[PDB]
């Protein structure tokens, strides 16, 4: 098969799950960790792609052992580049971001900790999680690369966990 330079593990966290919620994120789980090109294939086509989940869903693909939170200590001092997407329109976007960090396609890579699709009432996003964010260039590399590869063609910010951790304001943006 085709061996990836990383694991990857893919995070679902339901409305369900968080209707039972202790805190944020508790409720998060991890379903699945793959580790070739063929493997990723396999449990991908086998679950729920954003278009077909409920409102209130969060999907993540994350490096294995990175846990997709802020006070995670490898994402601790990163960040987010975002973008957005009409309802329903953003299952090919998240395919594309997925292909392009399990193929290790992005120039300044090592920053990246993984992916998350948020699916809501009005629209749906997708943001990569990075882990540098004082390294300015690297994110912006980042940035450019993912509208890129994504032919998204609308302004995106990049915030920092930091400043995270609705008032939190762009750093970046690309």
């Amino acid at each position: 098969p085709h061996l990836l330079e990383n694991s990857w593990t893919f995070w679902f966290d339901t409305p369900a799950a968080k209707s039972k919620q202790a805190a944020w994120g508790s409720s998060m789980r991890p379903i699945y960790t793959f580790s070739t090109v063929e493997e990723f294939w396999s449990i991908y086509n086998n679950i729920h792609h954003p278009g077909k989940l409920a409102v209130g869903a969060d999907f993540y693909c994350f490096k294995h052992k990175i846990e997709p939170k802020w006070e995670d200590p490898i994402c601790a001092n990163g960040g987010k580049w975002t973008a957005n997407y009409p309802k329903g329109k953003s299952d090919t976007s998240w395919l594309y971001t997925l292909l392009a960090m399990i193929g290790e396609q992005f120039d300044h890579g090592d920053e990246i900790c993984g992916a998350v699709v948020n699916v809501r009432g009005r629209a749906e996003k997708i943001s990569i999680w990075t882990k540098n964010a004082s390294n300015e260039a690297a994110q912006v590399s980042i940035g450019k690369q993912w509208k890129e590869f994504l032919d998204y063609n609308e302004t995106m910010g990049f915030i920092f966990h930091d400043d995270a951790r609705r008032n939190a304001k762009n750093k970046y943006v690309v």
